[PDB]
């Protein structure tokens, strides 16, 4: 199962990644959240109406990830939601869809971001697959840890709440020949914010995460395309 | 023969276009030069060392195009060369390659442009086909008539010398999913100019020519991408 197409990211804290049909993920046993999550949307992956039964990822050591009990009181204290990294509705059609609700694929994401600009991007990201000429959407998403966001009140486990979230997207085959995009949202993004205003370069993300995305691309392609914002957002309703 | 892939341009002065393996061209009987020339570069079309036997296009009425005799004294008076619209070296491998030297595919192009930035772009355009993942390069090129440039000294034929040239390019299948680019050079472009500094939008070209490029693309795709400069030039050595 290849959920990256042009090479999954290198630089993750964990040397081994979890590969599922729903996604491929690299966990961080120190922060308790995934360094990055790569997924592949196709015409047969989206599905609506699925339920959200939060569960501890059975593939990880319970001490290196969070359990449902750890989120107790989180919303009232920090105004955060249990935010999905790999989106439920866009991939709930896969055989192991339940893993989309494993806490390894979740982080304490501010409600205004989760239900705001982040959800609208997910909506447009999913809509791309409806286009006749678009057969695949390959996405890599993950958090940033640049400032103290406080701690979950219901757990004694050492963890680090993200300060921002990014998403790198490309359609069909490879960014070497296809449209791509990259976004970066701060945890405190306003509820009504236009997701189009947060377009960035892949290079910026790599520099703020320590990862190398699209790690299988030839050197020249990486050097010339990663520092240039893509035009994929224009197909998602964005301008300029 | 389809040299446009996503619909040849509309808006040309002639209702009929000339279709060849080398290119598809729409002539302008008033200016005596083609409104647009569309060509398709593949790994099989380039070829070096071909001779240049200028000739009157036998497919057109002699009064609507130029003959070799019409260029007499042109270089000494206006410092222009017999400039190819569809590049010889990039397509000389096709079966009717001699048509690349028919005067319907030529215009009085300033030597500094023809042998400068224009030739450098042609090189990079041709080199794209050397990439393993790039199987096709679809280009549409043509002149602009915005200012009096004088007249050829060796002809009595009514004609209009171009004041600028544009080139729209995309790779593989369609600009809807593949990288694209558009450039526009004034006749007076200095010999040592960096072609990367002449990137424009497809919309600007359409507004200045009266043509509609990629006329077969869905409306939403046209509105969305024609106003956004592409990232293909980054694969051609351009920065930012
Ligand atoms: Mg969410
Ligand atoms: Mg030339």
């Amino acid at each position: 199962i290849d959920n990256c197409a042009v090479g999954c990211p290198t630089g993750g804290s964990s040397n081994v990644s979890i590969v599922r049909h729903a996604y491929t993920l690299n966990n961080n046993s120190t922060t308790k959240f995934a360094n990055w999550v790569a997924y592949h949307i196709t015409k047969d992956t989206p599905a609506s109406g699925k339920t959200r039964n939060w569960k501890t990822d059975p593939a990880l050591n319970p001490a290196d990830t969070l359990a449902p009990a750890d989120y107790t009181g989180a919303n009232a204290a920090l105004k955060v939601d249990r935010g999905h990294q790999a989106p439920l509705a866009s991939l709930a059609g896969v055989s192991d869809w339940e893993s989309l609700n494993y806490l390894s694929n979740i982080t304490p994401q501010k409600s205004d971001l989760n239900q705001g600009a982040w959800a609208r991007l997910e909506d447009q990201e999913r809509k791309l697959i409806d286009r006749a000429d678009i057969s695949s959407v390959y996405t890599v998403t993950g958090p940033l840890y640049e400032r103290d966001m406080g701690k979950l009140p219901g757990t004694q486990k050492a963890h680090t709440i993200p300060s921002a979230y990014w998403k790198v997207i490309f359609i069909n085959n490879s960014p070497a020949v296809n449209h791509y995009a990259a976004f970066l949202f701060d945890q405190n993004t306003p509820k009504g914010a236009d997701f189009c205003q947060f377009r960035v370069t892949v290079d910026e993300i790599e520099k703020r995460t320590g990862l190398i995305i699209w790690a299988g691309l030839p050197d020249d392609v990486q050097a010339s395309l990663k520092s240039k914002p893509g035009v994929l957002p224009e197909l998602m309703g964005c301008k300029n």
